[PDB]
């Protein structure tokens, strides 16, 4: 392989409103548009009428969808979506020429999940088991995938970034491999911590090359997953106050609103103008697959200022803030990924990053992956969540 023509250019969307790739269910095949989320593991489909849906799964039009009878609700943070569990044959279009029988959530209620103008109908958990709903008895679409298939426990993603509507954003999802024009330089691996979440280990914080000093506990407190469901770089508090001071001395040459720190307002530039120069690359540092060393991955501000053209100052460019501060743990979203070609490694439990063929730079500064850095007498930063009466008494049959 090296090569997967065929997938390349697969992923499209809104920018802030994630990205989704070409799905099919049923038999004949019904096409819809499917949120690529390595942050949650149901494949779910909007299956009833919805303001904000153009279309929806038709169960009764397919010959091979079998119910489950058996319902599921997910309440989550921002919102909630529940529906009838099944299953039905899916194929992925512009991915594996395959067909498979997948567990399949018919979404017929929800609050808050859809986005009016999102274009996508549905979700596509690539997380493991032991987070799907109602329990991890549910296999999730990648695991049904790779036991129907001789597809390879892989898939890697390159998401690339961007008047009247926002910015179409566009990638790649290669099911089954790593294709080799999509990223540039060395491929460096973290290992997976535990097979839930894609939870990782960050060892080290750097904002412009200055350490911020905390107990790399603090990094992942109470957790560091990679996921492409998220938008921003979310930072514990801790972390995100650290960060944010930085970042403000290291632009202060600029006085901005706090507003804009907390990601609620945008501020912007006459075209063209935007001074890059005074906003400092981050570094987070990941632990290697060799213990006492790591690799750093770089981002810029490219990168953490995300672009939004606005109606009345369609003249100005215009950016908001997209690190924001998170109480369950450092979550590498859009804002991370969008630097990168990340390869999610399942057979061999790691995540691998590679400099993006497609990220946003300029002549002077570059998203970089670099290592190794190795350190004497490594501490452990991984954080062990307290264990829960209600999770200690759960049976692992
Ligand atoms: N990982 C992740 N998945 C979550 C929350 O975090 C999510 C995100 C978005 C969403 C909305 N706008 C932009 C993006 Cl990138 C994603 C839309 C629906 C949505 O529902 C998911 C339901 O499962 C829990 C996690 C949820
Ligand atoms: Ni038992």
């Amino acid at each position: 392989r090296g090569s997967f023509v065929e997938m390349v250019d697969n992923l499209r969307g809104k920018s802030g409103q994630g990205y989704y790739v070409e799905m099919t269910v049923g038999s004949p095949p019904q096409t819809l548009n499917i949120l690529v989320d390595t942050g949650s593991s149901n494949f779910a489909v909007g299956a009833a009428p919805h303001p904000f849906l153009h279309r929806y799964y038709q169960r009764q039009l397919s010959s091979t969808y079998r119910d489950l009878r058996k319902g599921v609700y997910v309440p989550y943070t921002q919102g909630k979506w529940e529906g009838e569990l099944g299953t039905d044959l899916v194929s992925i279009p512009h991915g594996p020429n395959v067909t498979v029988r997948a567990n399949i959530a018919a979404i017929t209620e929800s609050d808050k999940f859809f986005i009016n103008g999102s274009n996508w109908e549905g979700i596509l958990g690539l997380a493991y088991a032991e987070i799907a709903r109602p329990d991890d008895s549910l296999e999730p679409f990648f695991d049904s995938l790779v036991k129907q298939t001789h597809v390879p426990n892989l898939f890697s993603l390159q998401l690339c970034g961007a008047s009247e509507v926002l910015a179409s954003v566009g990638g790649s999802m290669i099911i089954g491999g790593i294709d080799h024009s999509l990223y540039t330089g060395s491929l460096w691996y973290t290992p997976i911590r535990r097979e839930w979440y894609y939870e990782v280990i960050i060892v080290r914080v750097e904002i412009n090359g200055q350490d911020l000093k905390m107990d790399c506990k603090e990094y992942n407190y109470d957790k560091s997953i990679v996921d492409s469901g998220t938008t921003n770089l979310r930072l514990p508090k801790k972390v995100f106050e650290a960060a944010v001071k930085s970042i403000k001395a290291a632009s202060s040459t600029e006085k901005f609103p706090d507003g804009f720190w907390l990601g609620e307002q945008l501020v912007c530039w006459q075209a063209g103008t935007t001074p890059w120069n005074i906003f400092p690359v981050i570094s987070l540092y990941l632990m290697g697959e060799v213990t006492n060393q790591s690799f750093r991955i770089t981002i810029l501000p490219q990168q953490y200022l995300r672009p939004v053209e606005d109606v009345a100052t369609s003249q100005d460019d215009c950016y908001k803030f997209a690190i924001s501060q998170s109480s369950t743990g450092t979550v590498m979203g859009a804002v991370i990924m969008e630097g990168f070609y990340v390869v999610f490694d399942r057979a061999r439990k790691r995540i691998g990053f590679a400099v993006s063929a497609c990220h946003v730079h300029d002549e002077f500064r570059t998203a970089a992956v670099e290592g190794p850095f190795v350190t004497l007498d490594m501490e452990d930063c991984g954080y062990n969540i307290p264990q829960t009466d209600e999770s200690r008494s759960h049976h692992h049959h």
